């Protein structure tokens, strides 16, 4: 039995595009991501996602939908990261670079997937169809999986 440390996950889809951070400076710079970091205490899941969308893109919501949750496990780490993801389509501001991340918009036929943590392959495909999901991945360094699950489910 491991422990599991909270963190968010925002993906900010329109009906033809969707925005991306790209991690500027240390360790895992170059790969796109959905916005997010870990939840602090007091807060709901939903207000540390809608914080660290704020903290890192700019934009402000006054509401996200929650669409799934993912467990990552890495080879060398005990604790788990327990991801709850959260999809805005409704903004009301523009995107804005900082220091450490630097936000792009993409296509829906132009998925850098290449460039996104793998496990994004199997589980950006069902947020598109707007179905709801639980994952799991186990990751030998950034790159390798070792393991995974993933299934639709109705409620998250
Ligand atoms: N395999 C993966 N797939 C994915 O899509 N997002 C991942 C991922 N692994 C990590 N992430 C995301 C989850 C979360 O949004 C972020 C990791 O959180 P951070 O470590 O950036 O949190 P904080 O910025 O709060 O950390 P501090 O350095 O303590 O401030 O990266
Ligand atoms: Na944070
Ligand atoms: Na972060």
């Amino acid at each position: 039995m491991k422990a599991s440390r909270l963190y968010t996950l925002v993906l900010v889809l329109q009906p033809q595009r969707v925005l991306l951070g790209m991690k500027k400076r240390g360790f895992g710079a170059g790969r796109w991501n959905g916005f997010g970091g870990k939840v602090q205490e007091g807060e709901t899941i939903e207000d540390g996602a809608r914080r660290e969308l704020q903290e890192e893109s700019g934009l402000t919501v006054d509401a996200l939908h929650k669409v799934g949750q993912i467990v990552f496990e890495f080879v060398g780490e005990p604790e788990l990261m327990d991801v709850h993801v959260f999809c805005t389509d409704s903004i009301q501001g523009t995107p804005v670079e900082s220091d450490e991340m630097r936000p792009c918009w993409f296509q829906l036929d132009q998925i850098p997937f290449k460039d996104m943590w793998p496990d994004n392959s199997y589980w950006f495909p069902l947020l598109l169809q707007k179905k709801k999901f639980h994952g799991y991945f186990k990751f030998q360094g950034q790159d390798t999986i070792l393991d995974y699950t993933l299934r639709e489910v109705d409620t998250v």
